[PDB]
């Protein structure tokens, strides 16, 4: 859907750590009235957990990331990011990112250990 | 999860028309950083829609719905509505609520016909 969003990112680490997802437009996105990443655990819905509000710049987290992830973008490199910190095996899930107008990133696995 | 969601309204509308979708909360829910409406067309991927933002009580909506739609919640009542105007066929969808903490609503669906 007119921008395109290549995802990169994840992986697997230890409960208590951190990773960061990236996801890389194929052009400006910041006129995107919302920007952000969402959540898909195996036998549930996907879920919004962070986004940055298209003009004003403010940012809003669901309760269960709130203080541990926080969502950056760059307008220069036109990359959003989550950076996840104090990583539980609760967070364990597929991420994606989407923007307003915007096509979906693929899918990445986060995997947090015991 | 903790607070139970009861989804009601939708239907079938003529384009340009109007249809309201309530949300009746079993327990205040004002507290959630993420009080939203996602939408879920066919072959696609649940997207959010709208969202009050728990605390400054502002607002969000995805480019293709904002002007048209309006998200409120009554405290009172412990109700979220999303008042959906000047519909098109492309707003055909099953339509969801969710707030931070709480359980999903069931979704409703709303068919916009020519």
């Amino acid at each position: 859907a007119q921008v395109q969003l290549v995802e990169s990112g994840g992986g697997l680490v230890q409960a208590g750590g951190s990773l960061r997802l990236s996801c890389a437009a194929s052009g400006s996105f910041f006129m995107s009235n919302v920007m952000a990443w969402y959540r898909q655990a195996p036998g549930k819905a996907r879920e919004l957990i962070a986004a940055i509000r298209g003009g004003d710049m403010s940012t809003v987290y669901d309760d269960s990331v709130k203080g541990r992830f926080t969502i950056t973008r760059d307008d220069d490199k036109n990359i959003l990011y989550l950076q996840m910190n104090d990583l539980k095996p609760e967070d364990t899930a597929m991420y994606y990112c989407k923007a307003s107008g915007s096509s979906w990133g693929q899918g990445t696995q986060v995997t947090v250990s015991s």
